[PDB]
This record gives C-alpha cells, sequence and structure tokens, in this order.
C-alpha cells in the first residue's frame, strides 16, 4: 500500500514546523542580509525554543543573491555558507528536521527591493533557451556547492530545490495561455537541481528533496508538475504553500473564517480547504509521494474574538493535514503587528513567544499531533467560535 511507505512516513515525521522567515531570505539592492528586514540574529536558543514548543521541523529559507561570485564557477561567499551551515547545525542540535532552499533569488513579482538582481528569471528563460541555459548552469553550480558542504549530513537535512517561481501575475498570467512553456521550464529547473544534488555525493544521494510547482500553488502543481527522474526511488517530496483564502489569512480584509463566521471571504471556508488537501492526497500521498506545506499561515488579529477564528482555522486545517499524512511549516516573519503581514509568533533571536503567539502555536501543533480518535474534523467544526459581528 503506497501511502504506508517509508517516504510518506518521513513526510509525516516533519509534523508541524516553523519558518525562520525574513531572515536569511531578507535582501535589498541585490544582496541578502540576515538582519536586513528587522529580525535579529538567530541563536541556538531560537531553535531550542522551537523544539520545546513541539515543532518537529524548521525551514530556513536562504536568498543567495549577492553572495554569488562570477560565472562559470558561481562561488558562494564562504562566510554566507558558514552561517547557513551553522544554523542548519543549531537546528540539528535541537533535534529538528531541517529544510534549506533557494528563496528570493526566484522572486517573480515587481514589488522587490532588489530590482534587476533576480538572476532566477522565468520570463527571461522562456524568452530564450540561451538565458535558460545560463540559469541552469548557475542552479547546478550553486546546488553542487551546497551539496558538498553538507555531504556528511544525513536525511534529517532536506533540500528544497526552489521556492515560488512565477512571472509576476501569481498564476493568473501568461502561464495559463503560453502552451505550457512556463511550466515546462520550471520542471526543467527542478530536474537540473535534483541532478546537481545527487552529483554532490555522500549523503546527498539518499537525501529527501522537495520540489515545487508554479508559484507553489497546489492546483497548478497537481496539473503541471512532473516529478524529476531520480537516481534513487522514493526520495522526492512535493512542496506546496497555502495562505488560503488570502483575503482572510494574508491581507486580513476579512477577519472571520468558516461556517460560523460572518465577516468571511464569500463562499470559501472549510469545504474548499479540505478539497484542496484531498486533491494533494489523491495525486501524491495515495501514490507514495510525500507532500509538505513549506509555508502556511494566517496573520494575527487585533481583537480576541477574531483571534479565536484564527485558532479555529489552525486547528481545523492542521487536523485535515494530519489525517492526509501531510506535514506543514508555519510562516513566521518575526512581525508582531496584527493584520496584514502579522505572522510573528516566536522571536527569532531568543526562541521565546511574541505576544499571544503561544496560543497559535499550540493550536496548530496540538491539532496535528492529537491521537484521540474522537477528535475529528466534525468535533472541531462543532466547536467553532461565535461571530463577534
Ligand atoms: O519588512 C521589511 C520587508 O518586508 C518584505 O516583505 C516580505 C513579507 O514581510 C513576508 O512575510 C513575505 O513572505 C512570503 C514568502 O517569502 C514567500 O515564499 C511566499 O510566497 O509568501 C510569503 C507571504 O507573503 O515576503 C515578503 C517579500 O517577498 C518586503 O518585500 C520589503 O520591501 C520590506 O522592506
Amino acid at each position: 500500500r503506497p501511502m504506508d511507505n517509508e517516504a510518506v512516513q518521513f513526510g509525516m515525521s516533519m509534523g508541524i514546523g516553523w519558518n525562520l522567515g525574513n531572515q536569511m531570505d531578507a535582501h535589498y539592492d541585490g544582496c541578502s542580509y540576515e538582519t536586513g528586514w528587522g529580525n535579529k540574529a538567530a541563536t541556538q536558543q531560537t531553535f531550542n525554543g522551537l523544539a520545546k514548543a513541539g515543532f518537529r521541523s524548521v525551514r530556513i529559507p536562504v536568498t543567495w543573491m549577492g553572495h554569488i561570485g562570477n560565472a562559470p564557477t558561481y562561488a558562494i561567499e564562504r562566510g554566507w555558507l558558514d552561517r547557513v551551515d551553522e544554523l542548519v547545525h543549531m537546528a540539528h542540535k535541537a533535534g529538528l528536521i531541517v529544510i534549506i532552499n533557494i528563496h528570493h533569488d526566484g522572486f517573480g513579482a515587481a514589488d522587490t527591493p532588489s530590482k534587476g538582481s533576480h538572476w532566477l528569471d522565468l520570463p527571461a528563460a522562456v524568452a530564450s533557451e540561451e538565458r535558460n541555459q545560463l540559469i541552469k548552469q548557475e542552479l547546478t553550480m550553486i546546488w553542487l556547492q551546497i551539496g558538498k558542504r553538507f555531504a556528511n549530513d544525513g536525511e534529517w537535512l532536506v533540500f528544497e530545490t526552489l521556492n515560488a517561481i512565477q512571472d509576476g501575475d501569481w498564476g493568473n498570467g501568461n502561464n495559463r495561455r503560453d502552451g505550457g512553456a512556463q511550466y515546462r521550464v520550471l520542471n526543467e529547473w527542478n530536474q537540473v537541481c535534483v541532478d546537481a544534488i545527487r552529483a554532490a555525493g555522500g549523503k546527498n544521494e539518499t537525501r529527501y528533496i522537495g520540489v515545487p510547482g508554479y508559484v507553489c500553488n497546489p492546483d497548478l502543481t497537481v496539473e503541471n508538475l512532473v516529478l524529476p527522474e531520480d537516481v534513487v526511488p522514493n526520495r522526492l517530496m512535493v512542496a506546496v504553500h497555502s495562505y488560503d483564502p488570502w483575503d482572510y489569512a494574508g491581507s486580513a480584509k476579512y477577519n472571520e473564517w468558516g461556517h460560523t463566521g460572518k465577516d468571511v471571504v464569500p463562499g470559501v471556508g472549510e469545504e474548499a480547504y479540505v478539497g484542496m488537501l484531498n486533491r494533494l492526497f489523491n495525486m501524491y500521498i495515495r501514490r507514495g509521494v510525500p507532500v509538505y506545506f513549506g509555508e502556511f499561515g494566517a496573520v494575527r488579529r487585533a481583537s480576541k474574538a477574531d483571534e479565536e477564528f484564527r485558532l479555529y482555522y489552525f486547528r481545523y486545517i492542521c487536523k485535515a493535514m494530519r489525517d492526509r499524512r501531510i506535514s506543514a511549516l508555519y510562516w513566521d516573519n518575526g512581525n508582531s503587528k496584527a493584520g496584514n503581514d502579522g505572522f510573528g509568533v516566536i522571536d527569532h533571536a531568543t526562541g521565546r513567544f511574541i505576544g499571544n503567539g503561544e496560543q497559535a502555536v499550540r493550536a496548530m501543533i496540538d491539532s496535528w499531533e492529537n491521537n484521540d480518535p474522537n477528535y475529528t474534523l466534525q468535533s472541531i467544526y462543532d466547536s467553532a467560535p461565535e461571530s463577534s459581528r
């Protein structure tokens, strides 16, 4: 029975995790900087607190742009790699499964503080096969070096090939009417990254590798993602993101969610989210291919009554994930404000809770971990909070 295989068990072993967001991914004027977006430097204590809270995994998005020497070698500045190495091993010290990647290098929108510097350019790769070739060489050289640095680190360290690749229009643009050209290239980049990771030798030969689809959208993934040919069986996982529905979870234009909410995104609640998880479960988990959410979340609310809807959202979706053998990592950017972009629940320097962050963390983790067979989507649903409208 493929859903009962070792790879899906490894997928589930990541449980509910946490992103060191706006940290090694932060960047401006063409260069990443750990503190560049207001977060202070991570410490062992950061990761200790994560393990203590019950997270099983941690994702350290890294933006490499600015620390890459010239072609043809694309040498990564050693200090930058040292710091990545160092963090990965702090996480290992705390008993966490660890994910690293190529992050804002691939940022595909126009709203960037590093305009002109995103070498990982999907429109430009589609535009010409020559520029597609340069990008592939750079992806190769970068993954070879990362692989070589971590050759003695085992399957507790996961590599995620790319982040959220796109053309600016978030999966509503030319990708829907170019005859699959954008999707074909992205699949080719994943292939090239997997090739390079495996060629790094050592424990990279049997390391789990996460591969995304277009803009990390679950549906565009199930429709167009082609899993790369691999040198070993059962060592690829599908990476997806979800902040659905965005205007509730991300922008906080609406502040309630689900069947008991009144201030809701219209017609988009419990059924839609589980439908999305079911398509992933039928496409991948049922076929022995693990899926994880590299990023999921909902921002913090100003009122206690709206916050209860946030906890409800977490309890419900995280249970639905558990039951579909899907693991997931919460997006934490360190920002303690409420509303738009207010994702911070754990301090990035100390690993202590920010504001009421503990309730959210407990909500997502406990719901996923719960092994009481009476605790179901029905019971969670029936205890949805009361609308304050
Ligand atoms: O605060 C200073 C800088 O913030 C930058 O915005 C970032 C958000 O604060 C962050 O939460 C968001 O996270 C992304 C994630 O990186 C991505 O993989 C996924 O697709 O969506 C998440 C949630 O949107 O990233 C943005 C930037 O990409 C500003 O860009 C910057 O100008 C500002 O100084």
